[PDB]
């Protein structure tokens, strides 16, 4: 068998059977004889190419494959690879390099140092010495991808190796079956399950690793059984709970002293699947006020050895909740009162508030959408305003990188045709990856894209308005008309100018056989 | 003094006045009371920054200073800065860091071994360890990009840093000179002085370098004392001679048999600014032919540590070029005959032939056009069709990275307000930096984008028909209407399905007040 | 042709005919069938092999090739090439890798991403894709450590490849010249030359470039016509100049305030072959002060960018000195006045006074010996006591790292068989290459250590009682019998108790037909 064979043969027993990709001549020797079985998705852009792959992987729980070519198109991924890397996406990045031959005198197209291109922002990044090595080397990337923390990997390919002759022992990689599924050891685990039945006022915190692991219905119980109310910890890239359960509190504010005194008389806090915490804003104060202790459940050594505070445990989220849960005794204590609905804010006839907008889509979707945010200064009242009931509904860029949501968007469609995704992204934010759009037109992919446009870098002059920043320039985005940005893609287009509009916008487009993008006409 | 204030002084004080950025949160105290001397660039992806930005350092021969958004918006440029490394672009590329007390956390936005992200595609790379140090590192940052050879460098700055109080011995950096203008000394260049008097059949090969460092009249001067036959080194980022002067041959095939089959014959080569050689197919013989010597003259160490081939000396362009066309004898050989003029391809009153454009930009456009490349299919005829007279007459990505052309038409245009740009875009490159245009739009940039729509990878098709690679995905790009994307970013669009309605499209074009796309139906 | 055949006639067509290494089984196949014409010195660790092959450039001016053992044996070395680095040494440093069939599943002696290894003390580090290009990776090292700025390079190459075929096109690389023998252009030189000529107190400072370049005599010449002070650069590894010579000033105090002083009222300081400046000892204060202009000529564009005041050229330094000492006016001033002798330090009957050891080895040495300094709390002293008429009679761990002396010592006694080494080391430094000795043992080359036993790290116990820092532990190296060591090795020892044991023992090593160690007793 050649190389090629043998790697796609590997592939597909390990689960694979899509390629996105944006081709290139590196890459030629690897995606002819394309598989019958495999798809290729193609995108115009690499950090469109892998966006799609990581909102596809993260929706699907399980790694994406991706082909780019060579330095130039992984440099323009690196941005996207930035938000996989936080969000502990399983991606197997491939890049085409140069035939061996030339390497050497760095012929156009060659891939210099390729291994470091992609470093800080993978798990493992390498290129192997020869031909029938690639194999093996792709069998790494699969299990380096997958492994607990998950996350990005990168694999470079010289072109000429596909062809040559692989070696027969391959074989033994096909079928290879690797587990991180691990929790704490029984005598361990006993005494945390003693800490949390003893706790007198316990809360729980939960991060994007929770919905990766489809653990959320696992902390729905636990927190049932210890009546505690429940937090998503900040900057959050998933949705790991229930919006509307009697638990939930929302998301913490991103502050070092908005947490501590969020938490203040909560005399142990239980954290899952999260970084000990994704703060943003400077908010200096005390990292806990006394009374309280903290107890972090993370996939992620570096995310043990960073916290500031707290004990940490690093083991699999979903075996760790599935475990708490159904160790921990029924509290005797009252079960939190669900949160009170937000308050409907007053709209004229005139541009929309992105309250009203939430609320409107709140009203119409259906009760299994999937939301994926990029409407940066309207994330608080996005998160009080969704009901999200189920697990795999909320997307947001783990790295704060913009360019994610619009692609994102058309990769978790792919992974749920029977769920509606509804992406909401600022006018700004839209632009990063405007071409992922022919991405959902070419293949009928129906994602539904809001645009939130009231002209400006809106999260920007909060941020600025703050620190009383003055004269500072390029935040304001004028001119752009996202229906023709649409059509010039394929995808059909509306604008929304006023509530009126929006309704019937929304009914259009929920109702549409295809991707549907509408313009909604935002305050300032 | 503040560091910020600091800052500013020293990029004055080393002739820098023009930010090209996108703004984030962490450069926001940066950007805050910006110079009113100074003027921002905004665009809406960092590939578009970074190529504007690129256009701009070439085209004026200076470095350009570039502000991102922290790892994510130094990520979606790093395709961009693959093209800048191989053009030898002079490029100041900062990005803003997390406050210092957030970084040891990881906060959002921490850009997390900052350094090392960009590389190996920068010259420097740095992030400093205190505040004070930072007009220092900026002042590294000016003169590493800025020495020969040149190229991108890298430097992150905390957020916090800028409020700073400096060093007043930072004083010392206002006025610093650095030369790097050096050339072979006396007694070495004689010896190739004479050695170049004493060839039978001499040849000359020149790389972008020559463009750079505006040594291209220094070198038609030089071919004609020693009437000689000029070639552009293979895969041409620049144009480095009057494409119809007697002496001028073309680009040379980007081939190893190619280029020593051309070169028979010819006793002593001279390669100046070029790397030895940029191959891309492979193309397997030797590298010379026996009875030819190749002599290398680059501004670039590694250039001349990796030549297969032949002596090198290592010094700059600009100066080795003057001073050999100084020194070097009046031949008595005869002049070279001009090549003849390209023949006329056979036009109907449908699609029309790339062929057919260029031989109408040629007609229509001034004597002192730039011209920008991406039109991957149609390099070779685009190059034998085009009459350029003048330095800085024509940009093609350096790595071969796509993306390239269509932002850099507009920092070129910029940097030679009274020299019209034309950009030669194909419908598939156009996608990748399509936001780009807004730049143009809202800065009244008059470029103009032609856009060569034939609905396909065409040099892939190529690529691939060759190595009689089969049943290869993701080639095709229909669908794609590029007047409603222009429109969509506020630029004036006209298309072209025939001759007749591209000579009208050029005619209004070229006397519109601002940048104009043109979209031409080509052949498949 | 073979690659080991191949490699081989390349190493000898680039002038080098000696392996500095310490083997092991990745190296075997490499070093099997050894060439007659070559020759291998063995070391017994590799901080000693790199060591000596360092002496052995600096002093021969050319580079030397180093063997190692996979990663263990490259780190090993580490610390050597930290002071490589910093003396600009040209080092081809080459390490096994395991067989190329074995480093996916990283056996035993993989060297796991090999080129990252070395970094960041190395100005090229690579690993060839395939056996064939090893040649020409090999040509790509010599030359990156042969070009300005020269410095270490390192290269990996798996067992395997030696015995594999090599391109018939590889014999283009045996005979490439590669110069970067450059200086400022005339009309750039023109003004330089002005603006000394012109200057009514110029100083001049020199650093270890200057003796790399053997540029000392032109240096002498410059500051004769200019009439002119000469420093060192502080930390200095080398001596750039005769100094007994009237206008030798000695070496400058590390410190920023201390050095502005020194130079106050020089209107013009010419700074060639330095860093500006290799400061240590934190000195706050003005980098120059009102009144003097820096003007730096530099072979390295990284010192060029980071001097924090100042003007920079950056050029070859022999081609620079060449050109200014022909260049400038004879000053009418008077010459400077010789410095005077040092005082004569009182001595009893008892342990020996530093300076009376250099007085007696000034006293005793041939007028052409070479002294090496890893003796740290007299390095001051040394300077003034020292006359050292030539060039290349001083060397100095570049990077402050100990352990270079030692084997350097050897290495230089190598390279200069007709001048007496003399390597005056300190009794904690000696141990950090102790075996070494060995090497000068079994090759009879006769270097003479003169190791001053005080048993203390006297410059920490000064460093310390500076900042007042109290209670630091690990200062004292008692109860070592440096004799023992010696016979251990095999080398002749000697102790010196006092002056009059002192001159015997040196009058017994001058004699001796192979290396010699003196144990001095000196005062605490
Ligand atoms: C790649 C990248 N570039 C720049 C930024 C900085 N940034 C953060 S929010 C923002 C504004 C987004 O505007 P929009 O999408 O219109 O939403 P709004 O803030 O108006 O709600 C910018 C530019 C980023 N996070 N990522
Ligand atoms: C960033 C990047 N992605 C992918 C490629 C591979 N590539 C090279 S040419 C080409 C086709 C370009 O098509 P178009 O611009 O329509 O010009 P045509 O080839 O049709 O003349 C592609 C995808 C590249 N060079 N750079
Ligand atoms: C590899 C290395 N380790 C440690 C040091 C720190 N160091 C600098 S001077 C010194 C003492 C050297 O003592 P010795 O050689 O006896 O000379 P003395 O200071 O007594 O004159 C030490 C440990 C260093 N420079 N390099
Ligand atoms: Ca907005
Ligand atoms: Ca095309
Ligand atoms: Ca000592
Ligand atoms: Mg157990
Ligand atoms: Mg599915
Ligand atoms: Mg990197
Ligand atoms: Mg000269
Ligand atoms: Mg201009
Ligand atoms: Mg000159
Ligand atoms: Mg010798």
């Amino acid at each position: 068998a050649s190389v090629h064979g043998t790697t796609y043969e590997l592939l597909r027993r390990q689960g694979i059977d899509t390629v996105f990709g944006n081709p290139g001549s590196n890459e030629l020797p690897f995606l002819k004889d394309f598989p019958e079985d495999f798809r290729y998705i193609l995108a115009l852009q690499e950090a469109c190419v892998v966006g799609i792959a990581d909102g596809y992987a993260q929706a699907s729980r399980k790694p994406a494959f991706i082909n780019l070519h060579s330095a130039a198109g992984t440099g323009n991924a690196m941005g996207a690879l930035s938000n996989a890397w936080n969000s502990h996406s399983p991606l197997i990045v491939t890049a085409g390099q140069q035939t061996r031959a030339m390497i050497g005198v760095e012929a156009l197209l060659t891939n210099v140092d390729a291994a470091n291109l992609p470093r800080p922002l993978v798990k493992w990044s390498y290129e192997p010495a020869s031909a029938a090595e690639v194999p093996h080397a792709m069998s790494r990337a699969i299990h380096m991808a997958s492994m607990a923390p998950q996350g990005p990997v990168y694999l470079s390919v010289p072109y000429d190796d596909w062809d040559k002759d692989a070696d027969p022992q391959s074989h033994h990689l096909f079928d290879r079956h690797v587990s991180s599924s691990v929790r704490l050891n029984d005598q361990d685990l006993d005494i945390l399950v003693k800490a949390l039945n003893s706790a007198s006022n316990p809360a729980i915190v939960l991060g994007p690793d929770v919905d990766a692991a489809n653990a959320n219905a696992d902390c729905v119980m636990l927190a049932e059984r210890l009546k505690a109310p429940v937090w998503v910890a900040p900057s959050a890239p998933r949705c790991p709970f229930p919006t509307r359960h009697p638990c939930f509190r929302g998301l913490m504010p991103a502050g070092i002293a908005a947490i501590s005194q969020l938490l203040e008389g909560h005399d142990v806090v239980l954290v899952i699947g999260a970084p000990v915490f994704r703060y943003y804003q400077y908010d200096p104060g005390q990292y806990l006020k006394p009374g309280t202790r903290l107890i972090s459940v993370t996939c992620d050594p570096l995310e043990a050895a960073r916290a500031p505070m707290g004990d940490a445990i690093v083991a699999d989220i979903g075996a760790m909740a599935s475990a708490l849960a159904n160790l921990v005794e029924e509290s005797s204590r009252q079960l939190p009162t669900a949160a009170p609905e937000p308050a409907k804010v007053d709209q004229d006839a005139g541009r929309l508030h992105p309250e009203t907008v939430f609320d409107t889509l709140n009203d119409m979707a259906p009760e299994n959408a999937i939301y994926l945010n990029e409407s940066t200064s309207t994330t608080a009242q996005m998160w009080q305003r969704l009901n999200m009931r189920n697990p795999g509904s909320y997307y947001f860029c783990a790295a704060g990188g913009l360019g994610f949501a619009l692609p994102a968007a058309i990769g978790v469609q792919l992974a749920e045709p029977e769920r509606q995704v509804i992406a909401v992204i600022g006018d700004g934010s839209a632009n990063y990856s405007i071409s992922a759009l022919w991405t959902a037109a070419q293949y009928n992919i129906p994602t539904i894209f809001v645009i939130m446009n009231n002209g400006t870098y809106g999260a920007l002059r909060w941020f600025a308005g703050v620190l009383e920043a003055e004269n500072v320039p390029g935040l304001d985005v004028p001119g752009i008309d996202f229906r023709a940005l649409a059509k010039g893609y394929g995808v059909q287009a509306l604008k929304a100018d006023n509530l009126e509009q929006l309704k019937g916008s929304l009914q259009e487009a929920l109702s549409a056989k295809g991707p549907v993008l509408i313009e909604v006409s935002t305050v300032s």
